[PDB]
């Protein structure tokens, strides 16, 4: 098995552990002191990412005591600037209205995703101003044309390669040193983005596919 990158023991120190689970500005669904969390990263402007969106929603009603953690990772394939953006107002969202607020942002950018076969900076702006979030609208479209995401950044360091990649861990790793976190590495469980692309290309069947597998973990995870 050659050419397989080890995600979870990169993961598994705890600069990288607190950034998954601890990050404040980070988008979150669910309780603070859930035991376990599902960090999704994920990119507005991809189709595929809209289906398992649906997905992940069903699966947060499912395990309401679970903390999920959204983090934005915009494709290498496409240009960044509109996906950069919408993560970037998703952050004001939650900062603002919490996971609902996020939600509902969340949900009505993807629906414009998945209605139009592309994501336009309008999207988002007509969803901002429709779900009445505040926004320095100028000076976040400079920030997502000049910077890459620190989402998108923690994923790359993981080894991640683009979106629809997933961890799943409990969240007393983040009280962990590293040497407590070396011996725990087994803890730590990954659906990569080259497993998601190489299920399918049927997007729904990826997306229950996906469902499915962080369910199992979940339920392995004590
Ligand atoms: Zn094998
Ligand atoms: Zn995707
Ligand atoms: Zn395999």
């Amino acid at each position: 098995h050659k050419t397989s990158n080890d995600y979870a023991k990169i993961i598994a120190i705890p600069d990288i552990v607190k950034d998954l689970l601890s990050d404040p500005s980070t988008p979150t669904v669910g309780p603070q002191d859930a035991n376990k969390a599902v960090v999704v990263f994920f990119d507005y402007g991809c189709g595929k990412c809209a289906e398992i969106s649906k997905e992940i929603n069903k699966l947060m009603k499912e395990n309401p005591n679970v903390k999920f953690i959204f983090k934005a990772y915009p494709s290498v394939k496409r240009d960044a600037k509109v996906a950069n953006y919408a993560s970037l107002v998703a952050n004001e969202a939650y900062l603002q209205g919490g996971s609902e607020l996020f939600l509902a942002y969340n949900k009505a950018i993807f629906a414009q995703r998945e209605t139009n076969g592309e994501l336009t900076d309008q999207d988002v702006d007509n969803v901002v101003k429709r779900l009445g979030i505040k926004v320095n609208d100028t000076k976040l479209k400079q920030k997502a044309a000049a910077e890459e995401l620190d989402t998108r950044k923690l994923g790359k360091l993981i080894g991640f390669q683009g979106p629809h990649s997933f961890v799943i861990l409990p969240t007393n790793l983040a009280s962990m040193n590293a040497n407590d976190l070396g011996n725990n590495v087994d803890k730590v469980y990954v659906i990569s983005d080259k497993q998601t692309n190489a299920i399918t290309d049927n997007y729904q069947q990826a997306a229950k596919w996906v469902a499915t597998n962080i369910q199992a973990q979940l339920n392995n995870i004590k």
